[PDB]
């Protein structure tokens, strides 16, 4: 006559998560706050 | 006459959670403030 | 006379979530402020 | 006379959800403030 | 006699959702504030 | 017998020129790519 | 018998130019790529 | 009978130019690129 | 009988140029790659 | 019969030039790549 109970608040089988963020607030490309040239 | 109960508030089973962000607030473009040339 | 009962308050099985976010804020493109040529 | 029940508030199986957001509020073309030119 | 009862208040079989959004609010196209050229 | 010539090919006297550019392509306002909520 | 000639190609007396470029491509108010909130 | 030429291809007198670029390409407001919660 | 000749080029006389570039390509706000919470 | 010439191809008389530039690339406010909170 065994229960047999199985009892978790949380069960988790077999998950995988995968969180990726690339290149976030990232300069790659080129900031110039000014260029001035040929200025008489 | 066993009661074989399975009692879990959350089960999961077999889940994948891929969470991908690429490029967020990024500059891979070209930023400038100000260009000027040839002023006399 | 086994109950055989199952009482999950969330179950899941077999769940795949994909979340992709590419791009959000990202300047790939130029952004210049001003431009100033030929000015005499 | 087993009862054999199954009770779950959610059950879900087998579900694929794919979010996929592309360039939300993103400059892959230029912006310019002002282009002056030629100014005498 | 066994009841074989199925409760569950959210069953979701099989489900599939796909959500994309592309290009929200963003300026593949050139935004220029002020084009002014041969002022004298 | 003074000549007395003025010769200037461009002149200017007292010229103001004020540009100014605001919110050019600019996201005060919030852009969401997608909410989903409540979703079973 | 003095000539008194003034010759410039080019005469600039008393200008002022002011270019101001204010918020040029950017986010003061908030961009999101996706919410999603209460998924089962 | 002094000739008392003045010949100078560019004259600049008194010119007052003033540029002002203020955040181009610049996150004030928050980006995020995905948020994702209660997800079971 | 003196020529008084005044021959320059370029003449620049009083003039003040003033280049202000501010918070070109800054993150003074928050950018968030992702945020995931509650996730069972 | 002096001739009193002044010969200067380029000539500058009190000029004064202010570039500025204020956070250019920087990051005052926070940049994360992901948060993760309560995951089970």
């Amino acid at each position: 006559d065994a229960e047999f109970r199985h009892d978790s608040g949380y069960e988790v089988h077999h998950q995988k998560l995968v969180f990726f963020a690339e290149d976030v607030g990232s300069n790659k490309g080129a900031i110039i706050g000014l260029m001035v040239g040929g200025v008489v």
